[PDB]
């Protein structure tokens, strides 16, 4: 019975915390074995009905910091947004965390590079990680964000 579907680019990024893009109604029964207590959604769109009642049926809480949908060479990553999620992110109390986007490489990645400075990766490391997930879809722009990201406030 192989019957549990991850959402598009399914992984475990550390103890408590997991990166997706976004989820449907095919990967709830897979999600509902991580015990979520937290998404970090990082669309601005509305959550669909669908996800909203999986949500609250899971006891899992939202936290939505709508980052825009851009294209290089136009890519402004807010520093803002990612910084207000990464707050959420690093408190223990929220995990387990599932963070998504749409494809769970541009906007997810960048989030998660962040969190590997913090944790005193090498940046080629770091880049190498993101460049995984986004593979055809890397952007210089992204990795540049987590090379001039100054982990200052966090640390
Ligand atoms: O920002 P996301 O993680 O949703 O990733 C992409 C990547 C390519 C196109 C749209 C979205």
């Amino acid at each position: 019975e192989l019957h549990l579907i991850p959402p598009l680019n399914f992984s475990m990024v550390d103890n408590g915390i997991f990166r997706s893009g976004f989820p449907d109604s095919a990967n709830f029964s897979f999600l509902q074995t991580l015990g979520l207590r937290s998404i970090i959604y990082l669309c601005p769109e509305p959550y669909p009905e669908s996800n909203l009642q999986f949500l609250k049926s899971n006891g899992i809480r939202l936290f939505q910091f709508g980052i825009e949908g851009n294209k290089e060479p136009f890519v402004n990553i807010p520093d803002h947004k990612i910084r207000m999620a990464l707050k959420v992110l690093l408190d223990e109390k929220n995990h387990p965390v599932l963070i998504h986007s749409k494809r769970g490489k541009h906007r997810t990645g960048c989030l998660v590079g962040c969190l590997r400075k913090l944790q005193k990766w090498c940046l080629t490391s770091i880049f190498d990680e993101y460049q995984r997930f986004a593979a055809a879809k890397a952007r210089v722009s992204d990795q540049r964000f987590m090379e001039i990201f100054d982990v200052s406030s966090f640390s």
